[PDB]
């Protein structure tokens, strides 16, 4: 409708509606956040959301989803952002099944790189989740920002909570299952607050220590950013462009 001719809804957020927008001279896809101003006045987030843009608007990280422009009209917000072609990771994980020992290392230090820098340069936040998780067409991860705009640990929280969420992730990753999963709902904290997950055969030693680390309990015995970034297996065909 504006700019860029907008197409099949995406999603509908807290905020409004998420729509996919087309170019209309060259065919550009673009995501469109429609965020409603009477939706934000109401709940009492003017400001925080105006500051939230502002700071992502100086983002820039390639494994984090850009925000190019903000347009404005009298009834609604409209964020123009990059269009993640391949929908969400873990749709990819229970359809095809468990990812390489080497590619799941690639896919990993772009999301925590990313989770890093979310943390040191963001306002506001909501814990991540594997929702947050997108794969590109070139199968890289794009993380969307913890933000108003857009199966938890043990145990307020910011960076332990998600290192924790790495950490689920990462086990998904060169798995294909989650690390606790149970029907019973009562039991299934229980084996969070327990750290109790299976270990299978085809997985590494060095990762195992690390997995070990990252789903601890106790947050303040949980693994930091530099705890990761000091490990052995992580550091491994690591790029230089991140941190
Ligand atoms: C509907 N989109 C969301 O709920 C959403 C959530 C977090 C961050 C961005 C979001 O919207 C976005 N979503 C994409 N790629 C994308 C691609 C999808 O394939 C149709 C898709 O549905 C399978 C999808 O929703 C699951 C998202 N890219 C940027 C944003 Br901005």
């Amino acid at each position: 409708i504006g700019h860029y001719v907008l197409g099949d809804t995406l999603g509908v957020g807290t905020f409004g509606k998420v729509k996919i927008g087309e170019h209309q001279l060259t065919g550009h896809k673009v995501a469109v956040k429609i965020l409603n101003r009477q939706k934000i006045r109401s709940l009492d987030v003017v400001g925080k959301i105006k500051r939230e843009i502002q700071n992502l608007k100086l983002f820039r990280h390639p494994h984090i989803i850009k925000l190019y422009q903000v347009i404005s009209t009298p009834t609604d917000f409209f964020m123009v952002m990059e269009y993640v072609s391949g929908g969400e990771l873990f749709d990819y994980i229970c359809k095809h099944g468990r990812v390489e020992e080497m590619e799941a290392r690639r896919l990993f230090q772009q999301i925590l790189s990313a989770v890093d820098y979310c943390h040191r340069h963001m306002v506001v936040h909501r814990d991540l989740k594997p929702e947050n998780v997108l794969l590109d067409a070139h199968m890289n991860a794009k993380i969307a920002d913890f933000g108003l705009s857009n199966y938890a640990a043990p145990e307020y929280a910011g960076p332990e909570v998600d290192i924790w969420s790495c950490g689920v992730i990462l086990y998904a990753l060169l798995c294909g299952t989650l690390p606790f999963d149970d029907e019973h709902v009562p039991t299934l904290f229980k084996k969070i607050r327990g750290g109790v997950f299976y270990i299978p055969e085809y997985l590494n030693r060095s990762v195992a220590t690390l997995l070990m680390h990252m789903l601890q309990v106790d947050p303040l015995k949980r693994a930091t950013i530099k705890d990761i970034r000091e490990h052995e297996w992580f550091k491994q065909d690591l790029p230089s462009y991140l941190f």
